[PDB]
C-alpha cells in the first residue's frame, strides 16, 4: 500500500517564516511521519516556502489574512490572486497523479472544491470552531464526504457542531529533536504561551513565589506594559525571559524546568507545551481545561488543578518528587510519536481511498 | 442538435426583484430565444425568483453584494451560505445531465469553478470592468478557455483588459414588446438618461430650443435644484417631465418623438437607449461615443454627430426627414432581436460544446 500524496499547506505565511504556526510543523511531522512509512509526499506551500522534508512547489498568490482574526465570521473573504487559489488550482492540475490530497487550510475555499476534485480530499482542522463558516463548510463536508476532516483533542470537536462526525486523529511530534532531561541541574517552573493579561500567567508567578522556585517564561512579550505588572505584582518570584524561541531553542531550555505550569483562566489551545515537556522529561501541572485533561494523566506524567486554583497549583509543584520524568517520556513515546501517529493517518488515508473508490 | 441549457442567474436578488438589474431580462431573454430555436433551458435562482419562460429550480443562501456597490476592490467577499456558491453545487451536482451551463453572474467563484467542471460553461458579462479583481479573472479564465467568455458591445470588450479575447454577443428583446409608430402625431425630441450635471442633458435643451422641438425627458429627477435651472437657462424651450418609467411605460410614451437624443459626455459601452429607440420606429440623433457608434447608422437610422457639436445636434434634427422610421424597425428586426440573438447564442454555444469533447 505505497501512496503517492499531495500536501496543500496554509496560506498565511512560508515554510519557515513561522508565520503560519503550528500547522508549519504537523504538515512537516505528518510528511516524516507518512515518508517512514513508505509514502510519497508533496507539499504545495506559497512562494518562499522551504522544507527539507519532501518536495515542495511553491506557488505565487497574495497571502490570505489568518483566520484567528475573524472568530465567528460569516464571511468568505480571499484576495486578488490569492495564494489559496492558485493553489488549488495547480492542484487541480495535477491531481490525477496522486492518491489522495491533504488539507491544512483553515479556510472556506478548500472545504468547498472537496467534491469538485475527482480524489478524495482530507482536511486537518488546526484550530477548533472559531467560525460559523468553517462549522458549516465542515458540517457540509462531512455529510456529504463522511470521515473527511480530522482533528487533534475531542476538545475541539466539542466546539463544532458536527464533531460526532469529526475524525480524532490527535498529534505526532519528532522525538529524535528533543533532549530528555533526567534530571535538572536546579529546580525551576516553566511557563509556556502568549503573555497578555487574559492567560493565566499570574497564577504561575504566585506558585513560584510561594515554592521559592524560579519560574521560566517562554512565549512572546506582546505588552511589555504587562510584562512589568507580573514581576511587580508578585516582587518575591525571581521570573526569567527566556524569549520567543523555535522549537529547538525551547526545548534546548525546557528540559532543566522541573515542571511546566500551565494554568489557563478560560479554555485554552495553546497545548503543545505538554506534549514537548513530556519529551523533554518535564511533568506538567495544569488547570482542568481543554485537551491537557486527557494528556496530563494526574498522579502519573502530571498533575491537573481545579480551574483557578493557586493552591492546586502550589501543592502539586510540593509533590513533583512523585512524579517519574522517565514516565512522561514514555508516554510520548507511546502516544504523540511520529511512529503511532503515522500509523494511525497511514490507517485513515487506506479506509478513505478504498472508500472513496 | 437540440442542447439541453442550465443557466445560472444573479446572486444579487431573485427574479422578478428588479434588484439584479438588467441581466433579469437578459436572462430571460436568452432562454426565451433559445427554447424558440428548439433548446431545453433550465434557470437556477436565488429564492423568491418567478419566470414564465422556463423551468426553474429556486436555491436558498444569502443574497450577495451588488458588483457595483464594490468598485474597485481587491477582495473577494462571499456570505455564509451564499446563494452564489450553492447555485454552483447544485450546478456540479446535475452537471452531466447537460451539454452547456450559462453563467450570468457578474462574480469570481463562477469564473473560478469554470476548469472544476468537466462540462463547459459559458460566461455572460454584462457590465464593464469594475474591478481589478474580475478583470484578472476574465484574464485568466478567456487564456484558460478561449471563447468562454462573452460581452454585449465592443466598447463594453475595451474596458476590459484582454477585451481583444472576449466574444461580442450583442443582445437581443422581444420585438412583440415595443409599439411601432409609424409617425407620431406631433414633433418631438427625446431624452433618455440620469437627470444631473455633466449627464448632456444641458446639450439636448439648446437644440430643443433652437429647433422649436419640445423636449421629453426621461429619468429620475433626483436634485430639483438642476431641474429648475434648465427651465432658467433655456426658457424658450418646452421641456417636459415624463418621469422614471418602466421598460414597458418607456416605449408606450417613446414613439411619440421624431427622435431620440444622445448626449453622452463619456465614451458610452452600451446605448441601450437607442436600441429601445428603433424597436419604436424613433431615430436616434447621438453623440459619437462608444457603442453608439456600432447602433447609429448615420444617415440611414439617425446621425451620429461629433463630440459635443450641440450645432452637429441642431443640424441632424433638420435632416430627420430623410430618416425612414421603418429603417430602425428593421434594423431591431435584423439585429437586436429575439430571432437573431438566438441564432448568434446557438452557434456561440455550439462552438463551445464541440470545442469541448476535442
Amino acid at each position: 500500500k505505497k501512496y503517492r500524496l499531495l500536501f496543500l499547506s496554509t496560506p498565511v505565511g512560508a515554510l519557515g517564516s513561522g508565520i503560519g504556526g503550528g500547522v508549519e510543523l504537523t504538515l512537516q511531522n505528518a510528511a516524516k511521519a507518512l515518508m517512514a512509512k513508505g509514502h510519497e509526499v508533496e507539499i504545495v506551500a506559497p512562494e518562499g516556502s522551504v522544507t527539507n522534508v519532501t518536495k515542495l512547489t511553491p506557488i505565487a498568490g497574495n497571502s490570505q489574512v489568518s483566520a484567528q482574526t475573524q472568530v465567528g465570521t460569516d464571511m468568505v473573504v480571499l484576495p486578488q490572486d490569492s495564494v489559496l487559489e492558485n493553489m488549488w488550482s495547480y492542484a487541480r492540475e495535477v491531481q490525477d497523479q496522486f492518491d489522495l490530497l491533504f488539507n491544512f487550510a483553515y479556510d472556506w475555499l478548500p472545504l468547498y472544491l472537496t467534491p469538485f476534485f475527482h480524489r478524495p480530499i482530507a482536511h486537518w482542522i488546526s484550530m477548533s470552531s472559531l467560525s460559523p463558516v468553517i462549522d458549516a463548510m465542515v458540517s457540509k463536508t462531512v455529510k456529504l464526504c463522511p470521515q473527511a476532516i480530522a482533528v487533534n483533542t475531542r476538545a475541539c470537536a466539542d466546539t463544532f457542531s458536527d464533531g460526532d462526525r469529526l475524525m480524532i486523529m490527535g498529534k505526532g511530534i519528532d522525538v529524535t529533536q528533543y533532549n530528555f532531561v533526567a534530571k535538572p541541574e536546579k529546580p525551576s517552573l516553566a511557563w509556556v504561551g502568549r503573555i497578555s493579561p487574559e492567560k493565566g500567567l499570574e497564577d504561575a508567578a504566585e506558585t513560584a513565589q510561594a515554592t521559592g522556585l524560579p519560574l521560566r517564561v517562554f512565549g512572546l512579550i506582546q505588552d511589555q506594559a504587562y510584562w512589568q505588572q507580573i514581576q511587580n505584582d508578585f516582587p518575591k518570584a525571581e521570573i526569567h525571559y527566556e524569549g520567543f524561541l523555535s522549537t529547538h531553542e525551547l526545548q534546548q531550555k525546557l528540559g532543566q524546568s522541573s515542571a511546566l505550569l500551565m494554568t489557563p483562566r478560560w479554555i485554552e489551545a495553546f497545548g503543545n507545551a505538554a506534549i514537548e515537556a513530556f519529551a523533554c522529561g518535564v511533568p506538567v501541572i495544569s488547570y482542568r481545561s481543554g485537551g491537557l485533561t486527557e494528556i496530563v494523566r494526574h498522579g502519573k506524567t502530571g498533575f491537573l488543578v481545579d480551574m483557578g486554583s493557586v493552591a492546586g497549583l502550589i501543592e502539586a509543584v510540593s509533590k513533583l518528587e512523585t512524579i517519574d520524568r522517565l514516565a512522561c517520556r514514555q508516554q510520548l513515546e507511546e502516544e504523540y510519536s511520529l511512529e503511532v501517529w503515522g500509523d494511525r493517518l497511514e490507517k485513515w488515508f487506506e479506509q478513505l481511498i478504498t472508500s472513496y473508490t
